[PDB]
């Protein structure tokens, strides 16, 4: 990935892709297998959750400044409220990959306190709590999604022609 995608109707795909990362390892996540299992002990699971978490709100960032850059002629008033909504829609977000890969650590703490046994029970209530978390994650994701798009706003053929003269 040595080059910044840079097609109009592709702004969105590098937040996205990100999100689709972070919810693919969380789909392998949530079987449960007995790799996993080891795997959530070991440390390496909510290592790399948090490297994919971390690299999806770098590029919501990069992206709302984008659009923010790229808005108006627009009301002050009505760049302040988008971003507002961006930016609470960016938060809920983070608050449940936060969640997810917080009850993942609880998870890996009650294993340490049952020095590395797991039972039936904690990974049933595990399992049960990750599937609510990733649905609400995608409501989510999809209400940003909405948040940035009506953002995508401001105003351009004038500007290509001044561009392309001939200008007099």
């Amino acid at each position: 990935p040595e080059v910044t995608d840079q097609l109009e109707w592709q702004s969105n795909q590098p937040w996205e892709q990100a999100l689709n990362r972070f919810w693919d390892y969380l789909r392998w996540v949530q079987t449960l297998s007995d790799q996993v299992q080891e795997e959530l002990q070991s440390s390496q699971v909510t290592q790399e959750l948090t490297a994919l978490m971390e690299d999806t709100m770098t590029e919501v960032k990069a992206y709302k400044k984008e659009l923010e850059e790229q808005l108006g002629p627009v009301a002050e008033e009505t760049r302040a409220r988008l971003g507002k909504e961006v930016q609470a829609a960016q938060a809920r977000l983070g608050a449940d990959m936060e969640d997810l890969r917080n009850r993942l650590g609880q998870y890996r703490n009650e294993v340490h306190t049952m020095l590395g046994q797991s039972t039936e029970e904690i990974r049933a209530r595990l399992s049960t709590h990750l599937r609510k978390m990733r649905k609400r994650l995608m409501r989510d994701a999809e209400d940003l999604q909405k948040r940035l798009a009506v953002y995508k706003a401001g105003a351009g053929v004038s500007a290509i022609r001044e561009r392309l003269g001939p200008l007099v």
